[PDB]
């Protein structure tokens, strides 16, 4: 069937608002995470988070912005950016039906919902909410805001799996050049980042909470003194293209998807089961005969989450171990838009020669003994990698990467 | 490519809490809309919903039902149903990695996003949320708080698109089989009904406000005096299975999916373009060798979105029109689950040789001239039906589904 590729890319993060920025961030361990007076002054034992280090103030025209929440406006520019970089005009992909938009977003936008609620209940009204919350606070925001902009005419909705959610879009994008019902997709997403959202998953004692006199070293993956994740915000959006269609018109192409996987544990609620990652990242290597040279884990600096993960990928590559670094640890966890920017970064990894350092491991856990954990950037000529992308439900998403001659 | 075929379905509306109760209304042309004391006292202008009357106390385990919200519960139960219905039991379903889940909503949880910020923002602060709240108002809560108790295996995630999300799922199921990936993929949706949500739309001034006083004349779709949709909350689901496996099983099927359209018109956020909505139905139709003999409009019940969906239609057929009929009128709008129980109430007039009327039908439209919208309940031998589903943001959906030979 049709062969799917990757032709531009797009990333706005804490660790950088372009893929430049993003590559010098990589390749030297810098962290992205900072101190949040926000999270602080709500009530949260957790005050570190990866922020956007940008104003997008202006940025987009002023009609447009109007309806977007920060997940949208972060994915919005991940696509200019992602449109740019894959040469794009807009004669060659607006109002075409063989151009389509596949992103999404983990929860939305919680700040427009508790917005609109709270200003309901004051002395203003319907008045204090304003026409545009629904388009901001709905679940498709993300795919809604960008694909009027940009005069997409194809394929048009988001994919939402928590912390899967941009790895599922990206899938489903190669689903439909497969089906040869697309030449293009944008694929990707965005999270917003408020105490709004933040504070329900401290309730859960999922974000790290002792380190925060010292923010980054609070993302601490494989660590054996881990104590849960440090959430984050941003965006990302990759052109997800037919092979033919890209070298028609001479694209540049990074790599292609030569795998993706998507399963479910059918298990726990807000605990992976293992069993189901080992399936999904089976899934994604049926018919890869070529090793996998690098693995971006989820590897989101939680205590049970982190051996899970490590006991999954031993299952499945047992002697064949590949070199692992989980990019989190300088990052921050963006949710929705993880697999997405994960993807970028192994992008980033594949298209440069290197593989980025799995940071802030002063003492590796003793379940990763035997095993290839990267912890210094480390040139190499990588030609297939995989990112794994995990999140609550029960829901995996792996996706695999391989240059073309 | 594998055929997909409907095996099983399962609902929870404002007009039945089975397809039983549901089919009996719509014979009736019976209105599940009544007066809400909630929204009135939230502030609204609007004081009439298409609330489900059923009290699910006691009918989800109290461990499973502790990590939903609303929109799971109904999307839960109507997975019951659906079940039941299919024939299908635990050995065959249950941890089977050809087996599946693709349900969402259009906006998560509001009242449970709400909740959770309220509760912070009091003296007792995370003790005060709990550590349920993010299953609760995450995005992809319908798809995660079904697929983890109900041992799914196989694919499992959210599509959200506004009103026409259960849509995409059911068609997203669809191509899952089409590609030989699941056997069997449940696909629907659910959304809550609450002030917190409704509000926003009332902002907009997109929910109706003249009828308060006669809440069963207010969804009145194509009525010259349309002011606004009614809002509703529910679930709904069906059972997508591949042909051969449903044959070899015995399985009574419904109809078969013949036509599935995808669109986005890439103009405006919140008012349809129709020119996507014209592609959207071609697009569905393309291969169907046999005429629509009933059309389930997406018909919301307000000025511009009436007058541009008969637009449409009027381009796609012409003067070769299928009977149309806006239930709606008597639903009201389910938002993220209208996809899917729109596309229920069709298999029921499928499956039972029937139209549901358009009521509330005072003085019909300029704009419905040369179309056939039936307004009375009437016995015909239908074969072909379509229903589409339209949302903000621009993205548009059509399934068209048909007895099998
Ligand atoms: C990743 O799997 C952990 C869960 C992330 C879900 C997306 C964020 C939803 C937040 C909704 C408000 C609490
Ligand atoms: C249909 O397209 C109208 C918009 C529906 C959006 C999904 C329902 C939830 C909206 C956001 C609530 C916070
Ligand atoms: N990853
Ligand atoms: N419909």
């Amino acid at each position: 069937m049709k062969r799917a590729v990757i032709t531009g890319l797009g990333i706005v993060s804490s660790i950088g608002n372009n893929q430049q920025e993003v590559l010098a961030s990589l390749r030297e361990g810098r962290s992205g995470i900072t101190f949040s007076q926000e999270l602080k002054d709500s009530g949260m034992r957790s005050h570190v988070w990866g922020n956007v280090k940008l104003d997008t103030t202006g940025l987009i025209d002023r009609k447009v912005v109007r309806f977007m929440s920060d997940a949208s406006i972060y994915a919005f520019l991940s696509m200019e950016q992602a449109i740019a970089d894959a040469g794009l005009s807009p004669e060659a992909y607006q109002n075409n039906p063989r151009v389509g938009l596949i992103a999404g977003s983990g929860g939305g936008s919680p700040r427009f919902q508790v917005f609109g609620a709270d200003a309901m209940r004051g002395p203003r009204g319907l008045k204090a909410v304003g026409p545009y919350v629904v388009t901001k606070a709905m679940a498709s925001g993300v795919s809604a805001c960008l694909a009027t902009p940009f005069k997409i005419h194809g394929v048009n909705y988001s994919i939402s799996s928590a912390c899967a959610t941009s790895a599922h879009c990206i899938g489903n994008a190669v689903e439909q050049i497969q089906l040869g019902k697309q030449d293009i997709v944008f694929a990707g997403g965005g999270e917003e980042l408020c105490w709004e959202m933040a504070c329900e998953f401290d309730a859960m004692g999922a974000l790290s909470t002792k380190y925060n006199d010292t923010p980054e070293k609070a993302s601490r993956t494989y660590d054996a003194h881990r104590d849960g994740f440090v959430i984050a915000g941003g965006g990302g959006m990759v052109v997800v293209e037919e092979l033919e269609h890209a070298l028609a018109r001479g694209a540049h192409i990074y790599a292609e998807i030569v795998g993706y996987g998507a399963t479910s544990d059918g298990a726990d609620m807000v605990a992976p089961s293992g069993e189901g990652a080992v399936r999904c990242m089976k899934m994604a290597m049926h018919g890869v005969d070529t090793p996998i040279d690098y693995l971006n884990s989820q590897g989101t600096s939680t205590p049970v989450g982190d051996v899970k993960e490590l006991a999954a990928i031993r299952e499945v590559f047992g002697d064949k171990s590949p070199a692992i670094s989980a990019t989190k640890a300088m990052t921050g966890h963006s949710l929705g838009a993880a697999g997405v920017q994960e993807a970028i970064y192994s992008l980033l990894m594949l298209e440069h020669g290197f593989i980025a350092p799995s940071i802030n491991i002063e003492e590796l856990d003793e379940q990763a003994a035997g095993l290839n954990i990267v912890t210094e950037t480390t040139d190499r000529e990588l030609t297939t990698v995989m990112s794994n992308s995990f999140g609550f439900g029960g829901t995996n998403a792996t996706l695999v990467m391989r240059k073309l001659k």
